[PDB]
């Protein structure tokens, strides 16, 4: 589950910055 600027803004293209924002891969950011 997406975080509360997932959702339409997935910005996390690499783990370097979905591990910025996020603390695992939501229900969007890499599998
Ligand atoms: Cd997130
Ligand atoms: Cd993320
Ligand atoms: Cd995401």
């Amino acid at each position: 589950s997406p975080c509360q600027k997932c959702t339409s803004g997935c910005k996390c293209a690499t783990k370097e910055e979905c591990s910025k924002t996020c603390t695992k891969p939501c229900s969007c950011c890499p599998k």
